[PDB]
């Protein structure tokens, strides 16, 4: 087959493809359909992912036994804005994980990593805002400002405007950060133009009573970008003098990259909180299709997410490092970011003050936003005392104090012991 | 939780008759140590109120790995600007966080129902194949097959060769579309290529005396870029701007990209490209949603035409082209919501197209695949004319072989594909 010959070259060296700065590389788990040879199916994938039948994509590496295929994409395949000469993720996705996901000769193919060379990477927006901007608002250090105590209000959807605002007020007496639940917006039982003014008033009340600054992440997701812009402007107008303290929450997996670029390019001076609801449909290890969480979370930095949800890391630090450092390793590719702004990890899926010190030891820092369910609403006293116990668990860790010794001086952290007694170490 | 988020005593028919519930039907298998109704209820919670508007498991078939949930309509998000529905909300509630739950091995959406009060809040299509029939001078009802292509190779042609292949195709064919990644690549910049494509279309119109149709890729991250591309393309097509379709890569760019086209360019056929959809809609996937559910959703968003491929998935065709249709689980009335046109990738030669038509009941479709066009021994033009002839012959119900004499392009298809119907 001349298709196999034209669209593969196993003699190309990865090192030299990287050195040329002329190629986007992607690594995939691929398995052919029974009867198709690995190299023929791979070359066919490279063809379907580029020219069809020199801007041809090339299979440069196969491991038939490991079900591993590696493809070099000449940079000039990728689409460029007519308005500003910048890159679009939509083009990266359509070539490298587009048509190639419907091919009859392939049982499955999943992107595990990619490499973007400097001349292409620098054409992406990258983030304009991150946790540094939140540290600045809170009056914490601009380097290693540490842990931001956040929550979702429970119940997650269904609270009328007034009970929502009252629960937010109660939380902000102790915690830093509240996010809308990702579906939360302008539902008939809690309209946006009723709820948002009461949340802004709740935030001011908690600020007046504590003398501390607070943070809110408002859902602006919609289909119509005019509606995302209307939501964004209404929220900033409503928060008024506190408008700088509002993050914009975007469901960028189900709404897609265009919704995310809408927030990034219309509201660059606001923290862009990327919510990934629905991502598991492809990123689950149970799926052999689409792309991994690692690939997803790396692309969100390119889009300019200020913070990205990354989960619990086993309670996965490699994903955090790839978004928060200038120089990082994927499972297959080393990536230099050339000072593209970090995206902040936002951790979720429970976690309580007793297990926080081990989470920080593994990560090597606590420069993260935590939207903790169990950790705050499981505290015996109050969700506010729960958020204080979480910050105190960070402060204890940063000091290197002994948690139990630390508890003697810190009632909220002490009462965490009595809150989670079967977590609490003998 | 299980008690709160499930009620198996609820009757599907009364949920539909209330007009107060969106219903979703899913293939669901719990993790090994988890009971089926416990997992389903937990899924309903994660898909609604977590903890009036609690979503409810109303039906499980543990043996069939099947779970049906009722979603009170008031859960769904509404635009502040125009009081209209947004698909982003239906996706985040019905196939959102529920796709990352540790106590579920897999859950895939197989069908959904929208009651009339909520359905009518969606844009629906504003344009479909009827608008193309009008342009082509063909009947407004059952105007038949539109003969289409993608220029080969897929990507890589310079502007002048791309425009030349478009001119050559249009001498026999009706419709050309960008390949889905084709836009403003450096080797074929949009502002060089589109003017030459428009020129090629005018030359083909002048020599044939027939109208032609082009589908221009306007996909981008930035909605401002989608609008600049769409404006540049209408400006350049000038007097032929009515004959331009806007192609959006709606799966990889998402519903916000499609609404951008739908709401800024409602007067232009919105051609929905689904590159990457296979990552979830493949029968090999147990996650996300089926091609049926995907294609159903595109009609809501207002796709004028939707790629559906090429027997029983004409269950799909009926759901996008009719006012009244049945999914695998739910009957849906569209109450006059404009139909979405199937765009097929049907390779089939002029001699095999008939069996496709036979199975469909009609040839009211746009065809973009190349097998019957580029496989023709003479020219891609001749191949397009052969496929039209194969619709026209099948429509008139003439004898293929008797029709072949008097129709040289269909004739030469017999010599082009000596195997088949023999």
């Amino acid at each position: 087959l001349d298709q196999t010959n034209r669209y593969s070259d196993l003699s190309l060296k990865e090192d030299e493809l990287i050195a040329s700065g002329d190629y986007v590389l992607c690594a995939y788990l691929m398995k052919p359909k029974s009867g198709y040879g690995y190299l023929e199916a791979a070359a066919h994938f490279a063809a379907e992912s580029s020219t069809g039948t020199g801007v041809d994509a090339l299979v440069y590496e196969i491991d038939e036994a490991k079900e591993l295929m590696k493809i070099a994409y000449p940079v000039d395949l990728f689409d460029i804005n007519i308005i500003d000469g910048r890159a679009m993720l939509a083009s990266f996705l359509t070539l490298t994980i587009g048509n190639n996901q419907g091919m009859g000769d392939i049982e499955y193919a999943k992107m595990l990593d990619f490499y973007m060379p400097p001349k292409y990477l620098r054409l992406y927006d990258g983030p304009a805002v991150n946790i540094q901007d939140m540290w600045r608002i809170l009056g914490r250090p601009i380097e290693n400002g540490g842990y931001i105590a956040g929550t979702i209000i429970k119940p997650k959807l269904g609270l009328r405007p007034e009970p929502f605002a009252e629960a937010a007020y109660q939380f902000w007496l102790g915690g830093d950060f509240i996010k809308n639940d990702e579906p939360q917006g302008n539902q008939p039982f809690s309209p946006m133009k009723k709820t948002i003014p009461l949340v802004a008033d709740a935030m001011r009340r908690a600020q007046d009573e504590t003398g501390e600054a607070k943070l809110f992440s408002a859902n602006i997701t919609a289909d119509d970008p005019a509606e995302m812009i209307a939501r964004g402007e209404f929220v900033l107008e409503t928060f008024g003098f506190e408008a700088s303290q509002v993050a914009f929450l975007v469901d960028g997996y189900v709404a897609g990259p265009t919704a995310v670029a809408t927030a990034r390019r219309n509201f660059p001076n606001q923290f862009l909180h990327f919510h990934r609801a629905g991502h598991g449909a492809v990123t689950s290890p149970q799926s052999k299709r689409g792309y991994t969480a690692f690939v997803h979370i790396k692309m969100t930095r390119l889009l300019g997410a200020s913070g990205m949800h990354v989960g619990t890391m086993g309670y996965d630090k490699l994903i955090a490092y790839m978004i928060e450092r200038d120089s990082a390793d994927g499972p297959f590719y080393h990536q230099e970011w050339a000072g593209m702004k970090p995206t902040t990890p936002i951790i979720s899926g429970g976690m309580n003050a007793l297990r926080l010190p081990g989470f920080f030891e593994n990560l090597g820092h606590g420069n993260v936003i935590n939207t903790a369910g169990g950790g705050t609403y499981g505290h015996i006293d109050s969700p506010a005392a729960g958020a204080v116990s979480l910050r105190q668990a960070y402060e204890c860790w940063k000091e290197g104090a002994d948690p139990v010794e630390y508890a003697k001086e810190h009632k909220e952290f002490a009462r965490a012991f009595e809150s989670f007694p079967h977590d609490a170490d003998a």
